[PDB]
């Protein structure tokens, strides 16, 4: 079923992590032979790279489908529709980690990052600091760490208070920054 | 090797090569010069010998942070933030770690005192009329901007996350120099 078996992939690195992540956990997951994914797939970091490369493309396009909207408010109810998707948890950072260890992973995370900060950047209204989309990328990835380390109420909340929090720096004529 | 900072120095020296995951006691009393007999007695296992690293780790950014002279305005704060974030070090090995910590609630215990420690370390140098909570948007921007630059370098570190930092004070300080 080929694509069935990213899917079947997908969550079972979710589970357990790139490291215990292996072909027979997937040919379990999927419901096919351990012999079978090998002759597929080769190996495990063959298979994290297809399923990245397609973790990639989902990226390039959801970022794509959002409409281009107006103002200071068009980039924060942008910047609040990409931060409420971010779906124990600290497996994100072995995921990373091991990303940066796979060269074929390294350039797909640079791919996703950079992919990232474009959609970003497209938000920005007229005259925003140099480099706003940088900083606005900054902040999302760091809020997030402190949160998983020092949690406290949801993650979005958390970030979002921050993001709020620059947007009044980088727009300081427009009204304080809120939703619902 | 018999002092327990002797021990911890030969950890690191080792934890430097393994990462969390594949550190044992087994090496640390090799690089040490001491039997994995006595290691286990001393350390009874191999978190517990994390967890005393990390205390150390973290009462030496404690006793680093207030070595740091407070000193007056926006230039004191991007002065203190120049010196933390050059201080941070030379890094994936320690996303590793960082994971790791996660995983061992002693560790976590230890990685929320130190978080808290740079983001206490932070406001306390805040001059007034910093925004609400500007602390935890600076130490945001210094983690954050790290990711940024492990991925996809460009410059040396510090350069890349100090250039952040200056533009956020640039931001929260509109009139100053600067930075």
């Amino acid at each position: 079923s080929d694509d069935e078996v990213l899917e079947a992939a997908t969550v079972v690195l979710k589970r357990c992590g790139p490291i215990e992540f292996t072909l027979s956990g997937v040919a379990k997951e999927v419901g096919l032979s351990r012999a079978a994914l090998i002759q597929r797939f080769t190996n495990r970091d063959t298979l994290l790279v297809r399923m990245m490369e397609r973790g990639v493309e989902q990226v390039r396009h959801y970022l794509n489908a959002i409409p281009i909207g107006a103002g200071p408010q068009g980039l924060w109810e942008f910047l609040q529709v990409l931060v409420r998707s971010m779906n124990d948890f600290s497996v994100n950072y072995l995921i990373s980690w091991y990303e940066l260890q796979v060269p074929e992973l390294r350039t797909l995370a640079i791919q996703r990052n950079r992919a990232v900060v474009e959609g970003i950047r497209k938000r920005l209204p007229p005259g925003a600091p140099a480099a706003a989309e940088l900083l606005l990328h900054s902040v999302i990835a760091g809020a997030t760490m402190q949160w998983a380390v020092d949690p406290d109420g949801e993650l979005a909340d958390h970030v979002l208070a921050q993001i709020a929090a620059i947007l009044c720096l980088m727009f300081p004529e427009h009204d304080d920054f809120q939703l619902l």
